[PDB]
């Protein structure tokens, strides 16, 4: 059993609901960073606070959740269901392998470093 | 696949040139974060906005681009050519495996999640 | 052999002592970011500046160091020794594979891109 990092870039105003939904499902641990970004070119022009970010990078938030591999699909599904709005700019999710996890306080590793105690 | 995350740490004043050159080559999707860092020991001491940084962490920008593996060399070439100044502190690039990519709005995955409209 | 990213999330007040202990041991290259986070549910409720945090995320610092795989254990040891306090919230470390490293100034790839010249 391996571990994975789910790295989701989502709208800043979706952070609270996504983190509630993840938490309600038992995926509590997460790290969040303020970022700016753009997605693919073309199609409907992205709007943020009232029509149009044609050239500049748009505020987003990055959520990183390290989970057991078997939980990745669950986590992605919860993020997409709760983050989406139907407009361009809703977000993108990347899954990255994590070879080791260590809890700083105790030097526990692996599965136990991810478990409620 | 496969997909890769190109994570480049560059000078803050090189964001605009690098973003434009990447865009002009088709690499539009990107996530940008403000960071501070140090590189290897040695090199002329870095100044930044008038202040010398003999020991302290220096402002940088992190750019993250998830791309098809076959595009990584092109992305690297573009970043190096446009980010460089010839002085120590120009940056460093890390290539990290990505096992899955999902577009939030549509649940599209893989190559389709990187494709332009 | 291979290269790894050590991604450590620690308390903001521990940045100074942890970075100095790393650089004293030769692990000078690092990228630092401001983040917020939470760990696992249960047990003692995390406190920060005089209040409990449960729904709300707590300020942390992320330190990213790309090192040789054979340096990871020592890096993790230094971080844990210096970052720990024994209270909930001390931190978590993730080890992520890095397939390629490139120095922007020179285009050097691999082992040399982590070394003083
Ligand atoms: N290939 C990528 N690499 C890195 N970050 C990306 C990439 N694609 C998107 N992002 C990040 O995700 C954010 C949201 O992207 P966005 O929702 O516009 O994706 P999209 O692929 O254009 O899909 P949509 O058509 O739904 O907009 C961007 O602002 C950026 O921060
Ligand atoms: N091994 C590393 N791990 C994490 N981040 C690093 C590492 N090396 C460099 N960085 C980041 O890249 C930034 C730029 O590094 P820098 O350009 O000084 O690299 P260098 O290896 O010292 O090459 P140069 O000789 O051109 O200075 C740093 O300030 C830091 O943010
Ligand atoms: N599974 C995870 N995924 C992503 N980030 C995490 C995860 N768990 C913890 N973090 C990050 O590490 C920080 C510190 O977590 P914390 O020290 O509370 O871990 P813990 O597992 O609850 O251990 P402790 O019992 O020692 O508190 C969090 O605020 C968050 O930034
Ligand atoms: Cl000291
Ligand atoms: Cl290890
Ligand atoms: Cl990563
Ligand atoms: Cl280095
Ligand atoms: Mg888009
Ligand atoms: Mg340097
Ligand atoms: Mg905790």
């Amino acid at each position: 059993g391996s571990m994975k990092k789910v790295e989701a870039i989502i709208r800043p105003e979706k952070l609270e609901i996504v983190k509630k939904a993840l938490s309600d499902a038992g995926y509590v641990g997460m790290t969040v960073s303020e970022v700016k970004g753009r997605g693919v070119q073309g199609g409907i022009v992205e709007r943020y606070r009232g029509r149009e970010y044609i050239v500049d990078l748009i505020p987003k938030v990055k959520i990183e959740l390290v989970v057991k591999e078997e939980d990745v699909d669950n986590v992605i599904d919860i993020i997409c269901e709760n983050a989406r709005t139907g407009n361009p700019g809703d977000g993108k999710i990347f899954v990255i392998p994590v070879e080791r996890v260590v809890r700083v306080r105790t030097k526990e590793e692996g599965k136990e470093a991810l478990l409620e105690h």
